[PDB]
RNA sequence: AGAAAUUU
RNA sequence: AAUUU
C-alpha cells in the first residue's frame, strides 16, 4: 500500500557550509597515515540515501501480533503520567537545538523569554484546536565521520533527519516528555536496554546466558528502520500511548500530534522549498526513540513466538535487539530463525543482515559493541564491552578548522577505558599528545585527564588497569583495524607507551598516578596496585 | 544543523 | 563534552 516517501525533486540542501580535512593534521598524523579514508557523509549524498529508503511497504499481521499488543496495553495501564508546564517542557530543550523559524532559537526558550512563550502558547493551543492539518517538517542530512569500506558501498550515504519547528519541539515535550520516562521500562521491564549501564548490560546478557540449560543467542536490526515505519504503527503507537492515565488535555495533543506530526507530513529542504512527503517515521521528533524501541519490541516478540523461539530473553534498543534462547537443536535453531525473519518482513521490519543462530557470546553484536573476556590481575575471566575500533580512531582523526578530535579521544578512552585498542593506542596518543602540548591539567568536555584513573576505577573496576590475554577476535579485529587505517601496529604502541610512561612518571603528582596505572600493561616490572581514594 | 538514552 | 540508536 503505503509509500514511505514522495519527492518534488528538490535537493536536499546543506543547514550551513560542511568542511573537508586539511593537507596537514597536526594532532592526528602520528596516529594514523590513510587520512584519504576518513571522510565525512555529506548532503551531496543525500539524494542516494533517499532513493535506497523510498519503497513500499505491505504490512501484514496476525493473532501474533495482536496478543502481544494486547498484553502491551494491560501493561500501559499501570502508568500514570502527566503534561508538562510548557516552562518545564522549555527548560528541557538542549543548548544548541535548532532555532525557530519565527525568529528566536534555544536561549531565549531555555531563558523563558516572553516572545518564545507566546509562541509556543499559541501554537499548542492550535494542537488542541485542529487535529488534522498536517505540520511542516524541515529535512536534513546528518554529517557523520566514517572510514570508507570499499567492501560495503565505499562511502555511506547519509542518514535523513525529519524534524518540526522548535515551537512544535517543545510542545511535543509538554504532551509526551513524562511518558517517555515511564512508558518503555512499564510496558518492556528488564527487556529495556536504555536502562542499563554497559556494566549492567554486560551483567544482564551473561545472566541470561548462564540461565540458560543450553543458550542460543541472535541479534537483529533492522534496514533503514525509519522507513519500515508504517502509518498504522504510528497509530498503534498512539493507542499504547493513550493506553495510560492521561490528562484530557494530553490526550487531545497526542492525538493531534500523532496525526498532524508522526504519522505523516511535507518536507522542507534548508533552503524553503517542498521537498517531498512523508508517510513514515520522522527521525527528529520525540517519539523517535521511545517509537523505534517499542515498535521494534513488538514486532519481535510476536515474531519470536510465531519462529518458536524458546524462553526468550530479550534485549531491545530501538531497532537493535538481542534475543538469548535455550536452543533447540541447530537444525531447529536455523530454521526458526529463517521463520523470525520471514515474521520481521511481514510485520515491516526486514533485515539489514538476515540473522544467524550463534553458540559463543562474543560472536553477538549489536548498537555496533559486543562482550568480550580477557584476564584480570588475579586470572579469574573479566567479561567486558567492546566494538571494532575503525570508526573511534577514523573519528580520532577527524580535524578541520572548526573541529578537534581530542575530545573524542577522551570519550572513548573512557567508555572502553579495558579494551585493548583504548589502552595501548588511544590513551598513548592522547597523553603523548598533552604532554607535548603542556595541557595535562586542562580541562576537556569538562573532565581533568589527570582524574582518567580515579574516573576509570568509578566506572570500570580496578580491572581495567590490569587486564591481559585479550581474545583472538579482539586482537584480530585491533590489527586488522590499525592497518586498514595505517597506524603503527600494536608493537610500536608498546614502545610509545613506556616513553609516555616514564615521562609521566618523573613529573610526579596526579600525572605519575596516570602513568603508573593506566601504562602499568606497557612495563616487565608492573607495579602491584591499589584502589584509589578519589 | 533533530530526538532520546548512557557515560561524564 | 563523548558514544550509541
Ligand atoms: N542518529 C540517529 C541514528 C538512528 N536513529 C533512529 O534509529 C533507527 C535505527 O538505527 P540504525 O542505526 O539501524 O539506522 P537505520 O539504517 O536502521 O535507519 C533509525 O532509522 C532512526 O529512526 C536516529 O534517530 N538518529
Ligand atoms: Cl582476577
Ligand atoms: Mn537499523
Ligand atoms: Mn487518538
Ligand atoms: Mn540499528
Amino acid at each position: 500500500s503505503s509509500m514511505s516517501y514522495s519527492w518534488t525533486g528538490a535537493l536536499i540542501t546543506p543547514c550551513g557550509p560542511e568542511e573537508e580535512k586539511l593537507p596537514i593534521n597536526p594532532l592526528s598524523n602520528s596516529l594514523l597515515r590513510y587520512h584519504n579514508k576518513v571522510y565525512c557523509t555529506t548532503s551531496k549524498s543525500a539524494s542516494q540515501r533517499a532513493k535506497k529508503v523510498t519503497f513500499d511497504r505491505t504490512q501484514v499481521l496476525d493473532a501474533h501480533y495482536d496478543s502481544v499488543l494486547k498484553d502491551i496495553k494491560l501493561a500501559a495501564s499501570k502508568v500514570s503520567a502527566r503534561l508538562l508546564t510548557l516552562q518545564q517542557a522549555c527548560q528541557l530543550t538542549p543548548p544548541h537545538s535548532a532555532r525557530s523559524k519565527y525568529g528566536f532559537g534555544a536561549k531565549e526558550v531555555r531563558s523563558l523569554s516572553g516572545r518564545a512563550v507566546n509562541h509556543i502558547k499559541s501554537v499548542w493551543k492550535d494542537l488542541l484546536e485542529d487535529p488534522q492539518t498536517p505540520i511542516p517538517t524541515t529535512i536534513m542530512a546528518k554529517n557523520e565521520v566514517f572510514c570508507v569500506d570499499p567492501a560495503k558501498g565505499g562511502k555511506k550515504p547519509a542518514r535523513l533527519i525529519v524534524y518540526p519547528d522548535l515551537g512544535v519541539r517543545v510542545c511535543e515535550k509538554m504532551a509526551l516528555y513524562d511518558i517517555t520516562q515511564k512508558l518503555p521500562q512499564a510496558v518492556m521491564g528488564a527487556s529495556y536496554g536504555f536502562q542499563y549501564s554497559p556494566a549492567q548490560r554486560v551483567e544482564y546478557l551473561l545472566k541470561a546466558w548462564a540461565e540458560k540449560k543450553d543458550p542460543m543467542g541472535f541479534s537483529y536490526d533492522t534496514r533503514h528502520f525509519d522507513s519500515t515505519v508504517t502509518e498504522r504503527d504510528i497509530r498503534t503507537e498512539e493507542s499504547i500511548y493513550q493506553a495510560c492515565s492521561l490528562p484530557e488535555e494530553a490526550r487531545t495533543a497526542i492525538h493531534s500530534l500523532t496525526e498532524r506530526l508522526y504519522v505523516g507530513g511535507p518536507m522542507f529542504n534548508s533552503k524553503g522549498q517542498t521537498c517531498g512527503y512523508r508517510r513514515c517515521r520522522a527521525s527528529g521528533v520525540l517519539t523517535t526513540s521511545m517509537g523505534n524501541t517499542i515498535t521494534c519490541y513488538v514486532k519481535a516478540l510476536a515474531a519470536c513466538k510465531a519462529a518458536g523461539i524458546v524462553a526468550p530473553t530479550m534485549l531491545v534498543c530501538g531497532d537493535d535487539l538481542i534475543v538469548i534462547s535455550e536452543s533447540q537443536g541447530t537444525e531447529e535453531d536455523e530454521r526458526n530463525l529463517r521463520a523470525f525473519t520471514e515474521a520481521m518482513t511481514r510485520y515491516s521490519a526486514p533485515p539489514g543482515d538476515p540473522p544467524r543462530p550463534e553458540y559463543d557470546l562474543e560472536l553477538i553484536t549489536s548498537c555496533s559493541s559486543n562482550v568480550s573476556v580477557a584476564l584480570g590481575p588475579r586470572g579469574r575471566r573479566r567479561y567486558y564491552l567492546t566494538r571494532d575500533p575503525t570508526t573511534p580512531l577514523a573519528r580520532a582523526a577527524w580535524e578541520t578548522v572548526r573541529h578537534s578530535p581530542i575530545n573524542s579521544w577522551l570519550g572513548n578512552i573512557i567508555q572502553y577505558a579495558p579494551t585493548i585498542w583504548v589502552r595501548m593506542v588511544l590513551m598513548t596518543h592522547f597523553f603523548s599528545i598533552l604532554m607535548v602540548q603542556d595541557t595535562l591539567d586542562q580541562n576537556l568536555g569538562g573532565v581533568n585527564p589527570l582524574d582518567l584513573p580515579a574516573i576509570i576505577e568509578r566506572l570500570h573496576g580496578l580491572d581495567a588497569f590490569s587486564m591481559h590475554t585479550y581474545s583472538h577476535h579482539e586482537l584480530t579485529r585491533v590489527a586488522s583495524a590499525l592497518r586498514k587505517l595505517g597506524a603503527p601496529p600494536l608493537r610500536v604502541w608498546k614502545s610509545r607507551a613506556r616513553a609516555v610512561r616514564a615521562s609521566l612518571i618523573s613529573r610526579g603528582g596526579k600525572a605519575a598516578v596516570c602513568g603508573r596505572y593506566l601504562f602499568n600493561w606497557a612495563v616487565k616490572t608492573k607495579l602491584k596496585l591499589t584502589p584509589l581514594p578519589e
